[PDB]
């Protein structure tokens, strides 16, 4: 039957919205109400869902007027269905920013983190302590005898110093240094338990005070390493304010603590980073999407615009969009390459936020770009077609599965609050 199949197609698109808008709104709710999912990598889903939720709001908008000249007619279509043109570049382009921070994420590690703290030296200096410093926070000796520093640096070097070592060098001795570190807390039999059961982030964060003080040095935290093989990351983050190291140096060791209490590099993150996703998600679909909307008012004003076959006004929308596409599966493509060598080579478990989240992002590139590749410059087997529209109800829903619902962080957070009520 015609019309049986068209109206049974309208109960799963709008079913498609309902659920989306729903699993939206309630993982929304989730990422904001318990605290501990306050990070960058959480705002960047709750700005991908708002871009989802006001997608959802245009479809049940549109369909609320049909309730009562015909609506193709009005203008209020018009705007309804330039709200909805807003949120398509939105998603496209918030899932850009979702595949941009991703790549970044997998680029910091250890090595970016100290080079941050501990900054970088050409020449030999006499630090504060008394101790001889070069490249990147490597002490050498206490000895007062700035002939005998270039010596030990001249043999921990290969050839003669002179006092200025290249960038190269001091990268060099910063791998050692880092490699040093390692076996330090390996060979510990109070650093070793606790290691083994920090994640990647904040086996950096135990890293880092051992780059600073000393195996033997952070050995002393008896009081704070328990409570962190516990898994219990907030009281271990005020128990580590109250010690020697954060009242020497404070900056160093509030972005340490950090690292500790969220399991994230929101400490070494720029403010501005994250002004610059906002710019693209929300920022960039304007700078397409009004000159469209322009010039589908001035030069093709005929049915809410949705005879879109005339002229080079359907590309304005589209190549933007692929654009996006194109880069997202670039992304895509580099991102498997990347994590495919961080788990060969034992710098990632599976149990990894970056893994997570490369599970979920690799997942929504190839299912909400591929559509846009494929049928590049097509203008435009009716049933089958008429498929696309089940997915791209469904859509928002996926996205709060893979970013919310599935999330090992937020399930934490309600056996963590289904556990204070018994206590
Ligand atoms: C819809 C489905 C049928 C497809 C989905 C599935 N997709 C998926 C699964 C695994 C790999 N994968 C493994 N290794 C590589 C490699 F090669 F290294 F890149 C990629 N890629 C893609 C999926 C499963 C698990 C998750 C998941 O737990 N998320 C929560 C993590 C988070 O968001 O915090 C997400 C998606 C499930």
């Amino acid at each position: 039957s015609p019309e049986e199949q068209l109206l049974f197609l309208y109960i799963i698109y709008t079913v498609g919205y309902a659920l989306s808008f729903s699993a939206l709104v309630i993982a929304s709710a989730i990422l904001l109400g318990f605290r501990h999912l306050h990070c960058t990598r959480n705002y960047i889903h709750l700005n991908l869902f708002a871009s989802f939720i006001l997608r959802a709001l245009s479809v049940f908008f549109k369909d609320a007027a049909l309730k009562w000249l015909s609506y193709q007619d009005s203008l209020a279509c018009r705007l309804v269905f330039l709200l909805m043109q807003y949120c398509v570049a939105a998603n496209y382009y918030w899932l850009l920013v979702e595949g941009v921070y991703l790549y970044t994420l997998l680029a910091f590690n250890i090595f970016e983190m100290l080079r941050i703290d501990e900054g970088l030296r050409l020449k030999i200096y006499k630090d504060t302590e008394g101790y001889y410093t070069i490249g990147i926070g490597h002490l050498l000796t206490k000895s007062p005898s700035l002939n005998a520093a270039k010596s030990e640096l001249d043999k921990a070097i290969g050839r003669n110093t002179n006092g200025v070592i290249t960038k190269d060098e001091a990268e060099k001795l910063f791998n050692q240094d880092v490699d040093a570190a390692v076996r330090g807390i390996l060979r510990n039999a109070k650093l070793k338990p606790v290691y083994d059961s920090l994640d990647a982030v904040r086996r950096a964060a135990l890293i880092n005070m051992v780059f600073q003080m000393g195996e033997t040095g952070v050995a002393g935290f008896t009081n704070s390493l328990r409570m962190l093989q516990q898994k219990r990351w907030d009281e271990a983050a005020v128990n580590l304010a109250k010690s020697r190291w954060y009242n020497q140096t404070p900056n160093r060791a509030k972005r340490v603590i950090t690292t500790f209490r969220t399991g994230t590099w929101d400490a070494y993150s720029e403010q501005w980073i994250f002004r610059l996703y906002v710019a693209i998600g929300w920022g960039v679909p304007l700078l397409f999407v009004v000159p469209w909307g322009i010039v589908k008012y001035l030069y093709e004003d005929e049915g809410c615009w949705t005879r879109n076959s005339n002229m080079n006004y359907w590309l304005i929308i589209r190549l933007p969009i692929l654009f996006a596409c194109i880069v997202n599966f670039l992304i895509f493509v580099r991102v498997i390459c990347i994590v495919v060598s961080k788990l060969k080579a034992n710098l990632m478990c599976k149990t990894d936020i970056a893994f997570r989240l490369a599970k979920s992002t690799l997942t929504l590139i190839p299912l909400l770009c591929t559509h846009e590749v494929i049928f590049a410059f097509v203008m435009d087997r009716f049933i089958k077609l008429f498929t696309e529209l089940s997915f791209t109800s469904f859509q928002g829903l996926m996205v709060a599965i893979l970013y919310c619902f599935v999330n090992n962080e937020v399930q934490l957070e309600f056996r963590k609050s289904w556990e204070r009520w018994r206590l």
